[PDB]
């Protein structure tokens, strides 16, 4: 007694752990039901996905899946309902890890379904279409004798693996054998449904409890079955269309999967025939189906779960709680830090450039994370992301092995130094980029021009606010070449980087005004990172080159413009059109302020139409100024038609009919003081009222107009917010106490007409327009 | 390649993981420097103490340590700054772990100190002398080649394990061999002190740099040293003089040791020759050492770890990311409730008494539990620890096996049903105290009397506030037969139970009044809790019994009286002699609420002496009562002399050379409205004209005297908070006004006795006092 | 039970095979006495000769010697006359292989003996023979705790390993503690002419029976 056995760990792929051919898999009676969150179900499929992915390039990378504590159950003590006539031979009850489990199996039904369905859909007469039918009844089989298993007599011939105790008893005769958990019931059913003879239809579901089976909740079914279906979509979509959108799960394509002899090898033992790897360059029908395998083979051999096995329950508990407390893992950067270390040259570091450098990292790094571990994780993150587009061009992840293994790749690109020390520099103005123009917008860099300063002010203290870090990169690439230049070109440096971050934020407000969301601008700015730019001069985000180089000034606004032509649209008729029609309070807050900010440029209340507003004071009272974004004067987005008439308090349903319209710029404006706290609101005539309050231009109105309005009740709260003798002058608030009528629904989409217009009008000479 | 090895688990006591003769443990450089906060080391230290403990009465008890990762450096890659004659031939770098293993060896050097110095103090003419002064020889080498390892030639002979990279190079020749990290510099130091002949004195250590090594803080060197230091002088104290306070770490005496057989084989191969259990049977000079050199050898072979090792590092990364991923383990009780479906009777359960009781303790936890994982274990210590007082009459753990084992232990005793689903009424009824009398007092039972429901519900009150749960057993004991009686015996219970309220919070007042600590209280309710009362009528804490039955009404107090005496001082000479003398705001606060309450029950200022109070109006305005606990009339403790004074707001230093003076009861009383954050406070004058304002008898001496001190200025911080027209009695700020003089240590002496005087003879009547 | 253990081998160098820190190797005592004619023996040699010839060609060739069947007792069941008050940790009755292991522990006592009396010889102060005289330290003692093992007290404070049931007995103790097996007063003695300081003369041996010990054959002596 000292080792003996005590526990006992060993490492097993999916394929290896589930399809042992004689156990049982069982969720002692303790156990919570299956929780386990969507994104919780998302990361798992999309580390798998990510480790695939990551396949081709290196030939050895496992990816792994956490740990399953189970004690071997030997003499079926834990099977709490059981035959012991014909309990399965080694039963693993599951101490901890059933969700990823469950979820696991779960994954294998879906990939099933998939690539039995899709595969008979194949034309078996065209020798790669045969190769692929083929490969998908290998894997079909394979993932089959993976969920279920094949005892071999009776009704209920085939056992699931997982089980639950109370409901659910193995067994493959016809009376006492039930599977009834949610799991339990969901792979007694799926098993069935595969075996059908002349099926070939996709899976249907029959959600269980046809009159009986209350020993859970029927939410438990209900999550379940909707967790396991939405696995399904998931993967549908991983392969189909290309919407693509951000997330969902990017496993490699076919040309990708075709022309990686590693991948081949390392899922199918054996190179593709090159009739395949042609089929397969271009689409072809078939490679959805190929794409599906080849996930499925790497979420069987090469997924590896860590299995912990017990002897006696009590050890096992005690285990479970020794490897809870386990440590605070490390960020990438403390992990890679030896590795410039060891290059530094030798040890004598200290006053060598790469020291500079890291005690930038680590200074900001120990500033803004300290509070917590996983605080300083998301700082790390935030930090080398815009460098992972800046120095190279790719998307980085959230996870740490790759963060590693990017660090690790970009030093060891170049293998010199003063060669290396400049991707250590990147970092380093990555971390001085956050300490300027993001922390308070105002230090901006120098230069005169003194309107592109604030200018370009604003547009990073809106790029903050409200996500848009994708540009990080590129304006860090900048921010670069200002503080790295022969002291003369300091001021051309200063200019570029302004007009960038001006030109970034332009076409930010324009795209998220047009389309309803970030649809691809993350991959465009991507995209704009790694194009050939100009023969062979520069490349667009510093890649190797030297870190003072590279673009220009401008080469940004020409691609950011033909861009805004493709699946952009850029004529102001066509983008107001856009824009007119999209609910911009639904999306970001702070890009309906710009948008607002843009269209009220020195602007003033229109007399033609009551109620619109017009440009012409080149000067009168220009917004565009990162003072007047904070200028809590008007810095409050107000809807003229509330979101919320629960009962109605009167208004006009035409602005009802569409959800959207409550929400595009026709409907807002920027009010000061009162949001909907001190004194606010109302229904459209308090409403005039209140904004024929905050619009006079003497004193012998103000007074008489917070009078007119205090009739009806513009005191509201107390006795009227900051609402004694305000001056302040607001374009758009003016010219809406100017409006009787009534609020049209048709008024609103003029409205919003209008001020999009004005704002593009505003903004479009910042990308420097004549495309 | 699919378990191609990855990793490689393995478990190993710490002798078989540490002193494995070819090793190096190695620090590689992105570790941080040694943390662990000496709470930390305690707990370790406990937990293996506990593991000792726990062996005693279960011979297979094996105690854990989690997990240390370590990737085996086979090539000698990461040994930084290396010697490759003579790296040691298997490294191991520590991926995770290395602050338990840090902790671990120098454990092993606090333990090989304290067992040599305290073996030589052995007179070794005397046979149990021998065989001790030889098992001390045998743990003292097995600890030595545990933490250094005998390379066998040159200067420098001696290897660590524990290295660190960068500073530190394993080797044995005579430049060229550094030990400079703090654990590496200790274990080379510590090492030398072990290896003088001559010696035998205890370690005393030289910290390094006689004017170098600073590639490090210096302060690491003096956390490590320390924790070190506190290592020995925990162990020190926990087998040496008898001060044993709360925590200390217990571990057991020359005779538990002697007398439990399964102890001697499981760490001595043997059982003890009776000549040594004889000695040990009381202590006798050789019982420390004895019981460190158990400590020790439990350490050596039952701690295990288990040891995880990657051969490449940065699978060594990704899996320890894959282990911090693993569950969150469940409270003791859910783990519990099968053991207990499986006797109701079967599985027809549903409509099955225990279900019943199991619903109640349930709903209890999801309500007050729920809102996280740890909060609902914390939730069920609190039901747990009180449940054992009560079914029992033991000391719970807050620990999990602890809380497991107690449960199977007592749900199996009387293994019929009924005996068993008794056992769980138990945890249904201390849930239910707990939602009634402790959430808000004021439900109590029914019952007339209704001066006893606001007495006992001043008592509930003032039990929870201020720790004293000590207490829940009992009264769940006694709550229970007021919801159990022949409907006729309804009033006699609930008068039983209203009483053992009261005289709980008496028991409670006067102990933590007169000692200055909850020093026996504890081992004084257990007590009652196991001892014999009446031959064979009932047992004190229901001890499988019957429910409704059992105790008295009134054998509390008899026996809470009979303890009083001994070490516990009860004539009122005493009891006030003792507790004019503890500074009780120092305490719990709440302790002086309850004593400042019944030193006023229907008090008057003293006139005989102008601020002292005397009582005798039976029912003037009696205090005693829950809703005068909540009463904020007077529910603020003011200080008359204050805590701060730095400068001297003038203020007499007679109170100030004994720094408990300031708070006792003499110095406090009860205050309306301020604390210290509307109007309040100053030097004795103004403290004279605040007393004298909230004490006016008419209103033309309430606006007379708050304008006389809103002279020197009443009207602190504002206006004077909710100061203008108040009625409000409070007898004691009267005889406050009362004294003109100076505020004298002498007085506080004379205030705090007759205060003192006053609540002994408010409270001991809950008592029923005649012993 | 299917392989509930059964059994369980794995590969061991001599040295971790040997000199694993808690070990005892024990002759059941059904087993013949030391046979094995001087050729098996030559043959022993000439093998590990071999392979260490044939590795600096191959710098992966490794050298076999057979198989040990033992039996792990753990409760000293077949330790036949024992003080189980300090029996070794760890005995492993050899079912099968006691002949090589008897000639193993002999062969690391003569290389011991040759190395050490040999390295005395050395003038320490030559660097390439400074560079030998602490070579001859390390491997000299990387025997010494191959044959015996340091239990830490007493007198017969050294065990041998290998030790023949019903004559021999480990313990530490100054009563209690035979070694009058032929492998057993072998290495025993051995033992004690490796820790005798100021020796560094060749081993001489002095055999056994002072007046005893006939037990045995005296010709398997």
């Amino acid at each position: 007694m000292e080792t003996k056995e005590i526990f006992d760990a060993a490492p097993l792929s999916v394929s290896q752990f589930l399809s042992e051919t004689g156990q049982g898999l069982y969720i002692p009676p303790y156990q919570r039901a299956y929780s386990w969150e969507l994104p919780k179900i998302r990361r798992l499929l999309s580390d798998v996905a990510h480790g695939l992915d990551q396949l081709a390039e290196f030939e050895d990378s496992i990816c792994f899946l956490g740990t399953v504590i189970a004690l071997r159950d030997i003499n079926y003590t834990t099977v709490e309902p059981k035959y012991r006539s014909q309990v399965p031979s080694k039963v693993m009850t599951i101490i901890d890890g059933q969700q990823r489990m469950t979820t696991l199996l779960l994954l294998t039904t879906v990939l099933h379904e998939e690539i039995r369905v899709r595969a008979e859909k194949l034309t078996r007469d065209d020798e790669p279409s045969v190769w692929c039918y083929n490969q998908a009844l290998d894997v079909t089989g394979r993932l089959s004798n993976c969920f279920e298993e094949d005892m071999r007599y009776g009704e209920h011939r085939y056992y699931p693996r997982l089980i639950r105790s109370y409901y659910d008893v193995w067994s493959r005769n016809k009376g006492e054998a039930r599977y009834r958990s949610p799991i339990g019931y969901y792979l007694e059913s799926y098993g069935a449904y595969a075996r059908d003879p002349d099926a070939v239809k996709p899976y249907r579901h029959v959600p269980i409890d046809p009159d009986k089976t209350d020993g859970v909740d029927l939410e438990a079914y209900r999550h379940l079955d909707r967790m396991r279906d939405q696995m399904r979509s998931m993967l549908r979509k991983a392969v189909g269309a290309g919407v693509k959108r951000e997330d969902d799960i990017q496993l490699p394509t076919g040309t990708d999967i075709g022309q990686s002899q590693n991948l081949q090898f390392a899922l199918f033992n054996s190179e593709f025939p090159p009739s395949v790897v042609e089929q397969l360059e271009d689409d072809a029908k078939m490679t959805p189906l190929t794409r599906l395998i080849v996930f499925a083979n790497y979420l069987l051999h090469r997924v590896t779960v860590a299995v912990v096995t017990a002897k006696r329950e009590d050890y096992g508990f005690d285990m479970f709680e020794a490897l809870n407390t386990t440590g605070q893992p490390l960020t990438a950067i403390e992990t890679f830090k030896p590795r410039a270390i060891k290059e530094e040259g030798l040890d004598e570091w200290q006053e060598s450039e790469s020291k500079l450098h890291f005690d930038v990292v680590e200074a900001y790094l120990d500033r803004e994370g300290s509070s917590s571990a996983d605080k300083r994780q998301t700082v790390t993150s935030s930090v080398l992301l815009p460098f992972a587009m800046f120095q190279d061009g790719t998307k980085l992840t959230k996870r740490l092995n790759d963060q590693r293994r990017y660090l690790r790749t970009v030093f060891d690109k170049d293998p010199d130094i003063v060669a290396r020390r400049k991707v250590l520099a990147g970092l380093a103005q990555v971390a001085r980029f956050y300490e300027g123009p993001w922390g308070s917008p105002t230090k901006v860099p120098s230069c005169d021009d003194a309107t592109l300063r604030t200018q370009a002010g604003i547009a990073l203290a809106a790029l903050r606010e409200g996500g848009h870090d994708i540009v990080v990169g590129l304006l860090t690439r900048y921010f670069a070449a200002h503080r790295l230049s022969s002291p003369e070109t300091v001021e051309s440096s200063a200019r570029q980087f302004l007009l960038a971050a001006r030109s970034c934020a332009a076409f930010y407000a324009l795209w998220r005004g047009s389309f309803g969301s970030t649809a691809g601008i993350d991959g465009v700015y991507r995209s704009l990172m790694t194009h050939v730019v100009e023969e062979g001069m520069p490349r667009f985000a510093r890649f190797e080159r030297d870190l003072t180089e590279v673009p220009p000034v401008e080469a940004l606004q020409s691609y950011l413009k033909e861009q805004l032509r493709s699946e952009g649209i850029y004529d102001k008729q066509q983008w107001v059109a856009r824009a007119a029609m999209t609910p911009v309070y639904q999306h970001s807050k702070p890009l309906t302020r710009l948008l607002l900010l843009a269209a009220s440029q020195n602007s003033t209340p229109d007399s033609a139409t009551p109620g619109l507003v017009v440009r012409g004071k080149s000067g009168l009272l220009e917004t565009l100024e990162l003072e007047r974004w904070n200028d809590e004067a008007f810095a409050t987005i107000e809807h003229v038609a509330p979101q919320a008439p629960s009962s109605n308090g009167s208004w006009n349903a035409d602005l009802y009919e569409d959800p959207e319209l409550i929400n595009r710029i026709g409907n807002l404006t920027l009010l000061p003081a009162v949001e909907n706290a001190s004194a606010s609101n109302r229904a459209w005539h308090l409403k005039r009222l209140m904004f024929r309050a905050l619009s006079a231009a003497t004193v012998e109105e103000a007074e008489k107009t917070l009078a007119d309005a205090e009739a009806q009740g513009l005191r509201l709260g107390s006795g009227a917010g900051e609402i004694v003798r305000q001056a302040r002058y607001l374009p758009l608030v003016a010219a809406l106490a100017q409006r009787e009528e009534e609020w049209t629904a048709e008024f609103v989409e003029a409205r919003s007409q209008r001020l999009c217009s004005l704002a593009w009008d505003a903004l479009t000479p910042w990308l420097g327009f004549e495309p």
